[PDB]
């Protein structure tokens, strides 16, 4: 148990996180009109966006790309055994 894992991070940062994989979600919604707006970066960007509206604190993608790919496996648990 390093010092690492005593939560030296602040809990604003990891709240704003859960917000940001609570407001997108593995699943709910897949669509993205490029073809008209013509301007749609990486989803990354939109976990990223969020964080920093909070409150212009960090804003990490890799850390928000790999909690909602942690999302998923939940889902594959789902193996109805009959």
């Amino acid at each position: 148990m390093d010092n690492d894992a005593e939560g030296v991070w602040s809990p604003d940062i990891e709240q704003s996180f859960q917000e940001a994989l609570s407001i997108y979600p593995p699943c709910g919604r897949r669509k993205i009109i490029l073809s008209d707006e013509g301007k749609m970066y990486g989803r990354n960007e939109l976990i990223a966006r969020y964080i920093k509206l909070r409150t212009g604190k960090t804003r990490t993608r890799k850390q928000v790309s790999s909690h909602i790919q942690v999302l998923a496996r939940r889902k594959s648990r789902d193996l109805v055994p009959r």
